[PDB]
């Protein structure tokens, strides 16, 4: 992905899809899907 | 027994829960959750 990790490690929203998110480790992002019909919850750092 | 850091800095599996892990900084640990239904991936030091 061309998503740019804002930090070396962390979980970040996908600005293009509220049903997805990115997990960064050592500045490398992996695109993930929220389970079921859940959506990224910024303050919870998970899908709700 | 309280998790003991194996290294000064590092990311380590939680042997009790595949959804959790520990982050070590200056030999002190913080217990963390993986997001969504992801699970800790030791080899890649990330949630997968």
């Amino acid at each position: 992905t061309k998503f740019e990790c804002p930090s070396r490690f962390g979980y970040f929203a996908d600005p293009k899809d509220p049903h997805k998110f990115y997990i960064c480790s050592n500045w490398e992002a992996v695109h993930k899907d929220c389970p079921g019909n859940t959506r990224w919850n910024e303050d919870e750092e998970t899908c709700t």
